[PDB]
């Protein structure tokens, strides 16, 4: 690596926080329900395999 490095900064943070900075802010929240879903969840499987 040594060029993708910079040229890749500026591939997304140019580009998808100038262009969409309202909008990625809203996507960004996607993240929160996705961790917080497999956060949760991952111990609900566990109650029925090691019961049944």
């Amino acid at each position: 690596m040594d060029k993708v490095q910079y040229l890749t900064r500026s591939a997304i943070r140019r580009a998808s926080t100038i262009e969409m900075p309202q909008q990625a802010r809203q996507n960004l929240q996607n993240l929160f329900i996705n961790f917080c879903l497999i956060l949760i969840f991952l111990l609900l499987i566990c109650i029925i395999v090691m019961l049944l």
